[PDB]
Protein backbone atom coordinates (compact mmCIF):
# COMPACT_ATOMS: atom_id res chain seq x y z
CA UNK A 1 0.00 0.00 0.00
CA UNK A 2 1.05 3.65 -0.58
CA UNK A 3 -0.33 4.59 2.88
CA UNK A 4 2.58 5.44 5.21
CA UNK A 5 5.02 4.28 2.48
CA UNK A 6 8.29 6.10 1.74
CA UNK A 7 7.90 4.93 -1.90
CA UNK A 8 7.14 8.03 -4.01
CA UNK A 9 6.63 10.11 -0.83
CA UNK A 10 6.89 13.81 -1.70
CA UNK A 11 6.17 15.12 1.82
CA UNK A 12 7.00 14.15 5.38
CA UNK A 13 4.92 15.17 8.37
CA UNK A 14 6.57 15.43 11.76
CA UNK A 15 3.45 14.79 13.89
CA UNK A 16 2.91 15.30 17.61
CA UNK A 17 4.12 17.38 20.56
CA UNK A 18 7.84 18.09 20.87
CA UNK A 19 9.80 15.02 22.12
CA UNK A 20 7.01 12.63 21.13
CA UNK A 21 6.77 13.07 17.38
CA UNK A 22 6.43 10.58 14.60
CA UNK A 23 7.55 11.23 11.03
CA UNK A 24 4.97 10.08 8.47
CA UNK A 25 5.66 9.98 4.69
CA UNK A 26 2.80 10.98 2.47
CA UNK A 27 1.72 11.82 -1.05
CA UNK A 28 0.45 15.33 -1.82
CA UNK A 29 -1.90 14.02 -4.52
CA UNK A 30 -3.83 11.67 -2.23
CA UNK A 31 -4.08 14.29 0.51
CA UNK A 32 -5.22 17.16 -1.75
CA UNK A 33 -7.87 15.00 -3.42
CA UNK A 34 -9.21 14.13 0.05
CA UNK A 35 -9.08 17.56 1.75
CA UNK A 36 -9.55 21.21 0.78
CA UNK A 37 -7.04 22.07 3.51
CA UNK A 38 -4.28 19.86 2.13
CA UNK A 39 -5.23 21.14 -1.31
CA UNK A 40 -4.62 24.70 -0.10
CA UNK A 41 -1.32 23.70 1.43
CA UNK A 42 0.04 21.95 -1.67
CA UNK A 43 -1.83 23.28 -4.72
CA UNK A 44 -3.41 26.57 -3.65
CA UNK A 45 -2.28 30.14 -4.29
CA UNK A 46 -0.36 30.45 -1.03
CA UNK A 47 1.24 27.01 -1.18
CA UNK A 48 4.99 27.02 -0.23
CA UNK A 49 7.22 24.10 -1.10
CA UNK A 50 8.07 22.22 2.05
CA UNK A 51 9.77 18.82 2.33
CA UNK A 52 8.93 18.48 6.03
CA UNK A 53 5.75 19.80 7.65
CA UNK A 54 5.28 19.98 11.41
CA UNK A 55 1.90 19.29 12.99
CA UNK A 56 2.50 19.76 16.74
CA UNK A 57 -1.20 19.84 17.68
CA UNK A 58 -2.20 16.47 16.15
CA UNK A 59 -1.53 13.02 17.73
CA UNK A 60 0.46 10.62 15.52
CA UNK A 61 -2.03 7.79 15.93
CA UNK A 62 -4.85 10.15 14.96
CA UNK A 63 -3.00 11.45 11.91
CA UNK A 64 -2.32 7.89 10.69
CA UNK A 65 -6.04 7.04 11.04
CA UNK A 66 -6.92 10.13 9.01
CA UNK A 67 -4.43 9.21 6.27
CA UNK A 68 -5.53 5.57 6.22
CA UNK A 69 -9.02 6.83 5.38
CA UNK A 70 -7.67 9.16 2.69
CA UNK A 71 -5.65 6.38 0.98
CA UNK A 72 -8.09 3.45 1.40
CA UNK A 73 -11.53 4.75 2.42
CA UNK A 74 -11.31 2.56 5.53
CA UNK A 75 -12.14 4.04 8.95
CA UNK A 76 -10.13 2.42 11.71
CA UNK A 77 -11.13 4.17 14.94
CA UNK A 78 -10.21 3.17 18.46
CA UNK A 79 -11.55 4.37 21.81
CA UNK A 80 -8.12 5.68 22.90
CA UNK A 81 -7.70 7.95 19.89
CA UNK A 82 -11.20 8.76 18.58
CA UNK A 83 -11.34 12.19 20.18
CA UNK A 84 -7.87 13.12 18.73
CA UNK A 85 -9.04 11.72 15.36
CA UNK A 86 -12.10 13.94 15.44
CA UNK A 87 -9.85 16.92 16.03
CA UNK A 88 -7.73 15.91 12.95
CA UNK A 89 -10.86 15.33 10.82
CA UNK A 90 -12.29 18.72 11.71
CA UNK A 91 -8.92 20.31 11.22
CA UNK A 92 -8.45 18.98 7.65
CA UNK A 93 -12.14 19.16 6.79
CA UNK A 94 -12.82 15.47 6.28
CA UNK A 95 -16.50 15.24 7.19
CA UNK A 96 -17.20 11.56 6.53
CA UNK A 97 -14.48 10.79 9.09
CA UNK A 98 -15.75 13.51 11.48
CA UNK A 99 -19.24 11.94 11.39
CA UNK A 100 -17.90 8.44 12.04
CA UNK A 101 -15.94 9.77 15.08
CA UNK A 102 -19.11 11.39 16.46
CA UNK A 103 -21.17 8.24 15.99
CA UNK A 104 -18.33 6.30 17.63
CA UNK A 105 -18.29 8.65 20.61
CA UNK A 106 -22.08 8.36 20.91
CA UNK A 107 -22.01 4.55 20.93
CA UNK A 108 -18.93 3.70 22.90
CA UNK A 109 -18.38 3.20 26.59
CA UNK B 1 -21.21 32.92 42.32
CA UNK B 2 -18.78 30.59 44.12
CA UNK B 3 -17.70 29.51 40.64
CA UNK B 4 -14.20 30.81 39.90
CA UNK B 5 -14.26 32.61 43.28
CA UNK B 6 -11.20 32.85 45.58
CA UNK B 7 -13.66 33.11 48.55
CA UNK B 8 -13.42 29.85 50.50
CA UNK B 9 -11.28 28.32 47.69
CA UNK B 10 -9.36 25.33 48.99
CA UNK B 11 -7.75 24.29 45.72
CA UNK B 12 -6.07 26.05 42.81
CA UNK B 13 -5.55 24.53 39.39
CA UNK B 14 -2.75 25.57 37.13
CA UNK B 15 -4.34 24.78 33.79
CA UNK B 16 -2.76 24.64 30.34
CA UNK B 17 0.71 24.32 28.86
CA UNK B 18 3.52 25.76 30.99
CA UNK B 19 4.01 29.37 29.88
CA UNK B 20 0.38 29.69 28.78
CA UNK B 21 -1.51 28.67 31.93
CA UNK B 22 -4.40 30.04 33.84
CA UNK B 23 -4.79 29.58 37.60
CA UNK B 24 -8.31 28.79 38.65
CA UNK B 25 -9.60 28.70 42.25
CA UNK B 26 -12.08 25.99 43.17
CA UNK B 27 -13.92 24.24 45.96
CA UNK B 28 -13.09 20.60 46.65
CA UNK B 29 -16.63 19.85 47.88
CA UNK B 30 -18.32 20.99 44.66
CA UNK B 31 -15.81 19.20 42.41
CA UNK B 32 -15.88 15.95 44.44
CA UNK B 33 -19.71 15.84 44.40
CA UNK B 34 -19.72 16.16 40.55
CA UNK B 35 -16.85 13.76 39.78
CA UNK B 36 -15.45 10.41 40.94
CA UNK B 37 -12.01 11.56 39.84
CA UNK B 38 -12.09 14.67 41.96
CA UNK B 39 -13.52 12.64 44.84
CA UNK B 40 -10.63 10.19 44.66
CA UNK B 41 -8.18 13.11 44.50
CA UNK B 42 -9.45 15.19 47.43
CA UNK B 43 -11.13 12.48 49.58
CA UNK B 44 -1.89 19.26 48.05
CA UNK B 45 -3.82 22.41 47.24
CA UNK B 46 -2.22 23.37 43.90
CA UNK B 47 -2.90 20.99 41.02
CA UNK B 48 -1.26 21.24 37.58
CA UNK B 49 -3.32 20.08 34.56
CA UNK B 50 -1.10 20.93 31.54
CA UNK B 51 -3.18 18.62 29.26
CA UNK B 52 -6.44 20.62 29.67
CA UNK B 53 -7.47 23.87 28.02
CA UNK B 54 -8.27 26.65 30.53
CA UNK B 55 -11.41 27.58 28.57
CA UNK B 56 -12.63 23.99 28.68
CA UNK B 57 -11.83 23.62 32.39
CA UNK B 58 -13.92 26.72 33.13
CA UNK B 59 -16.87 25.37 31.18
CA UNK B 60 -16.61 22.12 33.15
CA UNK B 61 -16.48 23.94 36.47
CA UNK B 62 -19.44 26.19 35.62
CA UNK B 63 -21.46 23.04 35.03
CA UNK B 64 -20.37 21.55 38.31
CA UNK B 65 -21.32 24.64 40.31
CA UNK B 66 -24.46 25.68 38.40
CA UNK B 67 -25.62 22.78 36.21
CA UNK B 68 -25.50 25.18 33.27
CA UNK B 69 -23.86 23.92 30.07
CA UNK B 70 -22.66 26.61 27.67
CA UNK B 71 -20.93 25.13 24.61
CA UNK B 72 -19.42 26.57 21.46
CA UNK B 73 -17.80 25.18 18.32
CA UNK B 74 -14.34 26.34 19.28
CA UNK B 75 -14.43 24.93 22.80
CA UNK B 76 -16.59 21.74 22.51
CA UNK B 77 -13.78 19.27 21.75
CA UNK B 78 -11.61 20.52 24.56
CA UNK B 79 -14.63 20.48 26.94
CA UNK B 80 -15.33 16.88 25.91
CA UNK B 81 -11.75 15.92 26.71
CA UNK B 82 -12.13 17.49 30.18
CA UNK B 83 -15.56 15.91 30.78
CA UNK B 84 -14.13 12.46 29.87
CA UNK B 85 -11.01 13.06 31.98
CA UNK B 86 -13.04 13.87 35.10
CA UNK B 87 -15.88 11.48 34.26
CA UNK B 88 -18.72 14.00 34.03
CA UNK B 89 -21.17 12.11 31.83
CA UNK B 90 -23.95 14.69 31.51
CA UNK B 91 -21.47 17.21 30.23
CA UNK B 92 -19.82 14.67 27.92
CA UNK B 93 -23.28 13.74 26.51
CA UNK B 94 -24.09 17.36 25.87
CA UNK B 95 -20.82 17.80 23.96
CA UNK B 96 -21.41 14.76 21.76
CA UNK B 97 -25.00 16.02 21.11
CA UNK B 98 -23.61 19.44 20.14
CA UNK B 99 -21.11 17.83 17.80
CA UNK B 100 -23.85 15.70 16.17
CA UNK B 101 -25.94 18.83 15.62
CA UNK B 102 -22.96 20.61 14.09
CA UNK B 103 -22.31 17.94 11.42
CA UNK C 1 3.07 48.71 24.49
CA UNK C 2 0.81 45.62 24.11
CA UNK C 3 3.23 44.19 21.47
CA UNK C 4 5.02 41.15 22.92
CA UNK C 5 3.43 41.91 26.34
CA UNK C 6 2.11 39.18 28.65
CA UNK C 7 -0.47 41.73 29.90
CA UNK C 8 -3.89 40.60 28.64
CA UNK C 9 -2.23 37.97 26.39
CA UNK C 10 -4.82 35.36 25.39
CA UNK C 11 -2.49 33.30 23.17
CA UNK C 12 1.12 32.19 23.18
CA UNK C 13 3.04 31.25 20.05
CA UNK C 14 5.96 28.86 20.33
CA UNK C 15 7.88 30.05 17.25
CA UNK C 16 10.80 28.44 15.44
CA UNK C 17 12.39 25.05 14.74
CA UNK C 18 12.57 22.51 17.56
CA UNK C 19 15.33 23.37 20.10
CA UNK C 20 15.47 27.00 18.97
CA UNK C 21 12.00 28.30 19.73
CA UNK C 22 10.82 31.50 21.30
CA UNK C 23 7.50 31.88 23.10
CA UNK C 24 5.68 35.08 22.11
CA UNK C 25 2.53 36.33 23.91
CA UNK C 26 -0.10 37.91 21.73
CA UNK C 27 -3.63 39.22 21.54
CA UNK C 28 -6.15 37.47 19.26
CA UNK C 29 -7.99 40.74 18.60
CA UNK C 30 -4.98 42.59 17.17
CA UNK C 31 -3.95 39.60 15.06
CA UNK C 32 -7.42 38.88 13.61
CA UNK C 33 -7.97 42.54 12.72
CA UNK C 34 -4.64 42.48 10.84
CA UNK C 35 -4.88 39.10 9.06
CA UNK C 36 -7.58 36.93 7.47
CA UNK C 37 -5.48 33.92 8.45
CA UNK C 38 -5.36 34.78 12.14
CA UNK C 39 -9.03 35.67 11.87
CA UNK C 40 -9.73 32.15 10.59
CA UNK C 41 -7.68 30.64 13.36
CA UNK C 42 -9.37 32.55 16.19
CA UNK C 43 -12.80 33.70 14.98
CA UNK C 44 -13.65 31.54 11.97
CA UNK C 45 -15.90 28.50 11.70
CA UNK C 46 -13.10 25.98 12.23
CA UNK C 47 -11.40 27.88 15.04
CA UNK C 48 -10.31 25.60 17.98
CA UNK C 49 -9.43 27.07 21.35
CA UNK C 50 -5.72 26.82 21.87
CA UNK C 51 -3.65 28.46 24.62
CA UNK C 52 -0.34 27.65 22.89
CA UNK C 53 0.16 27.58 19.13
CA UNK C 54 3.28 26.17 17.49
CA UNK C 55 4.74 27.75 14.37
CA UNK C 56 7.78 25.58 13.55
CA UNK C 57 8.28 26.99 10.04
CA UNK C 58 8.58 30.69 11.01
CA UNK C 59 11.72 32.36 12.49
CA UNK C 60 11.17 34.09 15.85
CA UNK C 61 12.75 37.34 14.72
CA UNK C 62 10.53 37.33 11.63
CA UNK C 63 7.38 36.64 13.64
CA UNK C 64 8.17 39.52 16.03
CA UNK C 65 8.62 41.89 13.06
CA UNK C 66 5.26 40.79 11.68
CA UNK C 67 3.54 41.34 15.03
CA UNK C 68 5.24 44.70 15.57
CA UNK C 69 3.63 45.83 12.31
CA UNK C 70 0.25 44.46 13.36
CA UNK C 71 0.31 46.26 16.75
CA UNK C 72 1.96 49.55 15.70
CA UNK C 73 1.94 49.87 11.89
CA UNK C 74 5.73 50.19 12.01
CA UNK C 75 7.88 48.09 9.66
CA UNK C 76 11.22 47.21 11.19
CA UNK C 77 13.05 45.07 8.63
CA UNK C 78 16.66 43.95 8.75
CA UNK C 79 18.85 42.36 6.08
CA UNK C 80 19.38 39.20 8.17
CA UNK C 81 15.68 38.47 8.55
CA UNK C 82 13.88 40.12 5.60
CA UNK C 83 13.53 36.93 3.62
CA UNK C 84 12.07 35.06 6.67
CA UNK C 85 9.79 38.08 7.26
CA UNK C 86 8.52 37.87 3.70
CA UNK C 87 7.69 34.23 4.26
CA UNK C 88 5.70 35.18 7.44
CA UNK C 89 3.93 38.05 5.63
CA UNK C 90 2.89 35.81 2.76
CA UNK C 91 1.92 33.11 5.17
CA UNK C 92 -0.46 35.32 7.21
CA UNK C 93 -1.56 37.38 4.22
CA UNK C 94 -0.20 40.75 5.28
CA UNK C 95 0.43 42.41 1.92
CA UNK C 96 1.66 45.84 3.00
CA UNK C 97 4.45 44.03 4.87
CA UNK C 98 5.05 41.63 1.94
CA UNK C 99 5.50 44.62 -0.40
CA UNK C 100 7.93 46.36 1.96
CA UNK C 101 10.02 43.14 2.19
CA UNK C 102 10.17 42.93 -1.62
CA UNK C 103 11.19 46.57 -1.98
CA UNK C 104 13.78 45.97 0.74
CA UNK C 105 15.18 42.94 -1.09
CA UNK C 106 15.31 44.95 -4.33
CA UNK C 107 17.24 47.82 -2.74
CA UNK C 108 19.58 46.14 -0.35
CA UNK C 109 23.06 44.76 -0.81
CA UNK D 1 21.52 17.08 -20.04
CA UNK D 2 24.42 16.91 -17.57
CA UNK D 3 22.04 18.61 -15.13
CA UNK D 4 21.00 16.16 -12.40
CA UNK D 5 23.01 13.44 -14.22
CA UNK D 6 25.09 10.79 -12.39
CA UNK D 7 27.35 10.64 -15.52
CA UNK D 8 30.68 12.23 -14.60
CA UNK D 9 29.17 13.46 -11.28
CA UNK D 10 31.94 14.26 -8.82
CA UNK D 11 29.76 15.57 -6.00
CA UNK D 12 26.48 14.55 -4.37
CA UNK D 13 24.34 16.84 -2.26
CA UNK D 14 22.07 15.54 0.43
CA UNK D 15 19.47 18.29 0.40
CA UNK D 16 16.68 19.00 2.87
CA UNK D 17 15.81 18.09 6.45
CA UNK D 18 17.14 14.73 7.64
CA UNK D 19 14.41 12.17 6.95
CA UNK D 20 13.03 14.18 4.03
CA UNK D 21 16.12 14.64 1.84
CA UNK D 22 16.87 14.27 -1.79
CA UNK D 23 20.32 13.31 -3.10
CA UNK D 24 21.37 15.25 -6.13
CA UNK D 25 24.41 14.52 -8.31
CA UNK D 26 26.39 17.46 -9.65
CA UNK D 27 29.54 18.60 -11.38
CA UNK D 28 32.02 20.70 -9.41
CA UNK D 29 33.20 22.55 -12.53
CA UNK D 30 29.73 23.82 -13.47
CA UNK D 31 28.87 24.84 -9.89
CA UNK D 32 32.24 26.54 -9.27
CA UNK D 33 31.98 28.57 -12.51
CA UNK D 34 28.51 29.87 -11.47
CA UNK D 35 29.25 30.58 -7.79
CA UNK D 36 32.03 31.99 -5.58
CA UNK D 37 30.76 29.82 -2.75
CA UNK D 38 31.02 26.62 -4.72
CA UNK D 39 34.41 27.74 -6.01
CA UNK D 40 35.70 28.24 -2.48
CA UNK D 41 34.28 24.83 -1.49
CA UNK D 42 35.67 22.70 -4.33
CA UNK D 43 38.75 24.75 -5.35
CA UNK D 44 34.71 15.55 0.36
CA UNK D 45 32.30 14.43 -2.32
CA UNK D 46 29.05 14.24 -0.31
CA UNK D 47 27.71 17.56 0.95
CA UNK D 48 24.74 17.93 3.31
CA UNK D 49 22.57 21.07 2.94
CA UNK D 50 19.69 20.52 5.43
CA UNK D 51 18.74 24.25 5.27
CA UNK D 52 17.85 24.19 1.53
CA UNK D 53 14.72 22.88 -0.16
CA UNK D 54 15.44 20.15 -2.74
CA UNK D 55 13.05 21.79 -5.22
CA UNK D 56 14.86 25.11 -4.86
CA UNK D 57 18.30 23.50 -5.16
CA UNK D 58 17.24 21.87 -8.44
CA UNK D 59 16.02 25.18 -9.85
CA UNK D 60 19.36 26.74 -8.91
CA UNK D 61 21.32 23.94 -10.56
CA UNK D 62 19.24 24.04 -13.75
CA UNK D 63 20.17 27.70 -14.05
CA UNK D 64 23.82 26.98 -13.51
CA UNK D 65 23.93 24.28 -16.18
CA UNK D 66 21.54 25.83 -18.73
CA UNK D 67 21.01 29.51 -17.89
CA UNK D 68 17.29 28.79 -17.85
CA UNK D 69 15.28 30.23 -14.95
CA UNK D 70 11.95 28.53 -14.26
CA UNK D 71 10.18 30.03 -11.23
CA UNK D 72 6.84 29.45 -9.54
CA UNK D 73 4.95 30.97 -6.62
CA UNK D 74 5.45 27.95 -4.40
CA UNK D 75 9.19 27.67 -4.99
CA UNK D 76 10.38 31.30 -5.48
CA UNK D 77 11.16 32.09 -1.83
CA UNK D 78 13.12 28.91 -1.32
CA UNK D 79 14.98 29.50 -4.64
CA UNK D 80 15.83 33.02 -3.48
CA UNK D 81 17.27 31.64 -0.25
CA UNK D 82 19.45 29.23 -2.27
CA UNK D 83 20.51 31.92 -4.77
CA UNK D 84 21.55 34.21 -1.87
CA UNK D 85 23.30 31.34 -0.07
CA UNK D 86 25.44 30.47 -3.11
CA UNK D 87 25.71 34.07 -4.34
CA UNK D 88 24.03 33.66 -7.73
CA UNK D 89 22.91 37.21 -8.41
CA UNK D 90 21.14 36.77 -11.75
CA UNK D 91 18.95 34.11 -10.23
CA UNK D 92 18.35 36.16 -7.08
CA UNK D 93 17.35 39.17 -9.25
CA UNK D 94 14.93 37.07 -11.22
CA UNK D 95 13.30 35.86 -7.99
CA UNK D 96 12.88 39.37 -6.59
CA UNK D 97 11.43 40.47 -10.00
CA UNK D 98 8.98 37.54 -9.88
CA UNK D 99 7.95 38.46 -6.36
CA UNK D 100 7.41 42.12 -7.36
CA UNK D 101 5.22 40.99 -10.26
CA UNK D 102 3.22 38.75 -7.93
CA UNK D 103 2.30 41.55 -5.47
K1 LIG E 1 -12.50 -0.46 9.72
K1 LIG F 1 10.78 51.41 10.91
Amino acid sequence: SMFNNELMADVHFVVGPPGATRTVPAHKYVLAVGSSVFYAMFYGDLAEVKSEIHIPDVEPAAFLILLKYMYSDEIDLEADTVLATLYAAKKYIVPALAKACVNFLETSL
